[PDB]
């Protein structure tokens, strides 16, 4: 045979980068998955990620009280917890004994998958009491917010999109809901008469994800690593696999 | 449903909460946690799906 | 001197070849150990080991309470335990909460020594209120089970035996006792009269030990292969040292 | 076929009859279980069962604090317990806050199979200090009690064999061993040399029962009727099966 790395004939070096290029495409094709993760982030440095996947779009919507830190097995200050709810819902409305709960998330990032159409991105980003912008009366349901969105790039290939927002006054007390729809530049309308029940299923088959991990580190480490997830840390350092014409 | 949500939990009983945190760390990731057990009772053994006869079979997805 | 590995001259070999076959035949001979171990498989994968090191013969028995899973120092349904064991004695007997304890054992395994005679191997392995047969009545107090145990080999050398037995179904509740007599080749029987008193403290002499582990590989690991005890795990894999004739 | 009832060809019946017989002979056989039962009477009605079964000679072995009523996965008033027992070892020994333990027996039932041989039983009742008779150097290691024994009867047959005493007083504050040896007509001893290792074997085969039943009405259904065991009630009724000769 050929001697590897010497010539057209290396048909192991082909194959492995079809295998990357087919994943690559796959992911983009109307049969591939689209993501979302929203990661609320505390000030004990730990990181409670939700993860959505589905076919067609995707989204994921989480009340004020949703996005607290709960820390399973452990003391959570339930009843001053409650009280710290009723203040942020109405101004002196709880009886808590603390100004500041330390559950309030510091900040929020949104991540989708690279198989998003950036431009179908949306989100509501509601007061405390879930509410879009200010009166229900005045409210557009959402906001289009995709030319905030950032591009996450491994070895030049965009590996997903981040939107990344802190929450450091006293006032920054959200709900939140966020939905982005997978690409499609055909003209086959996945919503039209011929899928649109495929679509009503795919709100059926969507595999969502939660849990609280105690820092980046460990959600570098044990979340987005191991899975090949797209991730965007403090720092600005950029994680995911780069697959696209790639070994 | 997620992972955690199908692992048992008996409403008004101990359910190894802390310890339960731990398996699913270490279920996530090999080696991810500190659980104090190698199986967790909570984990199905089996699923069984059943839909009612109006369905079409032809339709069904998982 | 001559050089090692290349002559008769190597008492350092033949030293440590004697050491070896000393302490296999020591174990054999009637001033030596026998030994029997139970295995209770918990279906959290722990494992609680009893072993008994006794001279001339050696056994254990247990009550189906005692061979429950334990925790020691965690939770451990105390209360609807009591109410399980009424359950098992008698069908309907107790007011649990549950159908099936995850403290029942699903399997046993017995090992012995190979210092012990296979043909004196006997089991009592009884209904939940401690009765061999069903009845008392038409009970012989034990079987002879010797045929059933398997070689645990290393090396060729036979290095303990083996009956292993799954409890799989609702209805297998037990009780267990198992002994097994040391091998005497000999015509000197340790129990006639010139040494029955010293088989009489022996019953005294005999050391106990208990644990819970909480995995086979953590057993393997800390109970089975620092002591030079054989053992046969899940995957029929063989555990133990041969010492006979061998560096 | 003959009529049922009516001949000497009832071969269904003369194997019913036979099939009763065998149970009650084999059980008189040196083949067959001896057994022990001790039960310890509360004043909250009710009683803690022991019960040992081994071939050729069986028994119980208690401590005072042993025979103290424990209620599974309930209070028992620990700490206080540990001061009784040590006003019981010594007078004014303790600092309790109670004058009488109700976790102290009022009453022992000694129950023995019908296979023991009567007079070979052997009790050794002794103080709270685990003496049997005032002071160590002036104590016989026990009593040979076969002459209290009541026969426990049914349709003519004996089913078994009670000693009962009463602890009504302060002063009743026991330790309790009890011993029977198999019935053996023969001169075939099982002790003598060709034997005695099976019956070293029988020490280590013996299984043991532990439970405490809530009332005498629950030990007569749940665990004397259901296992064909003998038993005398607080108002001298006789349970137990006839086997001899019956259908
Ligand atoms: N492309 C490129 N990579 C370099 C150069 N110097 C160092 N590198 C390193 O080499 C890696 C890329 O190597 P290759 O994948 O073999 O080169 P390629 O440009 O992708 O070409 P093909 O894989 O053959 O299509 C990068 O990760 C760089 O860190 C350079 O001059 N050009
Ligand atoms: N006996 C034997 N062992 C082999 C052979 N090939 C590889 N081995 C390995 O060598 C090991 C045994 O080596 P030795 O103990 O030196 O050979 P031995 O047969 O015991 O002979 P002595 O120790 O000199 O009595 C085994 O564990 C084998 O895995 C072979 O042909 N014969
Ligand atoms: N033996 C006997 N039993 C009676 C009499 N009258 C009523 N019975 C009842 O009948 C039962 C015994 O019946 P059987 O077992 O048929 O009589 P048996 O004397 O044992 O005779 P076989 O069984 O034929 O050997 C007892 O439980 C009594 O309650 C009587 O006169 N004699
Ligand atoms: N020394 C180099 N000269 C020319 N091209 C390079 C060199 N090193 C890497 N490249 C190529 O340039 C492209 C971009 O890779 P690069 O590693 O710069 O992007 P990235 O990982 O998305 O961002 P960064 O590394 O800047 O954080 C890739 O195709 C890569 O192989
Ligand atoms: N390749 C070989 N050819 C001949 N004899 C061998 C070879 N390898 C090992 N032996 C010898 O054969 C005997 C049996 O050793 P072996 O390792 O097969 O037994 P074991 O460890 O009890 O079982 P197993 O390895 O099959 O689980 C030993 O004396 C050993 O030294
Ligand atoms: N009416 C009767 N006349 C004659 N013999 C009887 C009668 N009833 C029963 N028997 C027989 O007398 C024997 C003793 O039976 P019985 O029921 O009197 O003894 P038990 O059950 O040990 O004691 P008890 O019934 O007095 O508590 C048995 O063989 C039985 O069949
Ligand atoms: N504003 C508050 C906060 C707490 N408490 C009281 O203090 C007790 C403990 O507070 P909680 O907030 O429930 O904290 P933990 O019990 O420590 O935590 P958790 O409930 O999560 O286990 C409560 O039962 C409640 O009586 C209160 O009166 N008023
Ligand atoms: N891997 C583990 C498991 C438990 N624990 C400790 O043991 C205590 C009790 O364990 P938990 O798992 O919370 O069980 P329970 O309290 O019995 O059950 P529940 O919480 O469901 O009421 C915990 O607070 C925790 O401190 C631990 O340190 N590490
Ligand atoms: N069949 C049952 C089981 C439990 N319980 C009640 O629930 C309480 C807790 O149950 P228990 O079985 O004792 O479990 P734990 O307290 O969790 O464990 P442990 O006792 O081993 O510490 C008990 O005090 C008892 O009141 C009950 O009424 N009936
Ligand atoms: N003579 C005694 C008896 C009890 N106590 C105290 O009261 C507490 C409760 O008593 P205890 O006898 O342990 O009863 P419970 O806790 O009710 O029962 P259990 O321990 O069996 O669960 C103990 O911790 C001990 O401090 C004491 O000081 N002196
Ligand atoms: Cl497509
Ligand atoms: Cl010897
Ligand atoms: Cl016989
Ligand atoms: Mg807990
Ligand atoms: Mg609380
Ligand atoms: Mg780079
Ligand atoms: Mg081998
Ligand atoms: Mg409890
Ligand atoms: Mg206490
Ligand atoms: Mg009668």
């Amino acid at each position: 045979a050929d001697v590897a790395g010497t010539s057209n004939r290396d048909f192991r070096g082909r194959e492995q980068r079809l295998f990357n290029s087919e994943q690559y495409n796959y992911n983009n094709s109307l049969n591939g998955e689209v993501s979302v993760w929203v990661y609320a982030y505390y000030s004990d440095g730990s990181v409670l990620v939700i993860n959505k996947n589905s076919q067609y779009k995707v989204g994921i919507s989480e009340t004020f009280k949703a996005l607290k830190e709960y820390r399973e097995g452990q003391h959570n200050d339930s009843y001053d917890e409650y009280e710290v709810n009723q203040s942020i819902y109405y101004p002196n409305g709880g009886d808590a004994r603390k100004f500041h709960s330390n559950a309030k998330p510091r900040a929020i990032q949104i991540i989708f998958s690279p198989s998003v159409n950036v431009r179908t991105i949306k989100m509501a980003k509601g007061n405390a009491v879930s509410v879009p912008d200010e009166y229900l009366q005045r409210s557009h349901p959402w906001e289009a917010t995709g030319i905030k969105y950032r591009k996450i790039k491994r070895d030049g290939e965009i590996v997903g999109y981040s939107h990344y927002f802190e929450l450091p006054h006293e006032y920054n007390s959200i709900s939140l809901a966020v939905s982005g729809v997978h690409k499609n530049p055909s003209s086959y309308n996945v919503g039209s008469a011929h899928n649109v029940m495929d679509v009503f299923q795919s709100c059926d088959l969507a595999l969502r994800f939660c849990n609280r991990y105690w820092a980046e580190l460990e959600l570098v480490n044990h979340y987005i690593s191991p899975n090949a997830y797209p991730y965007l840390d403090i720092n600005n350092h950029s994680y995911g696999v780069a697959l696209s014409n790639r070994q």
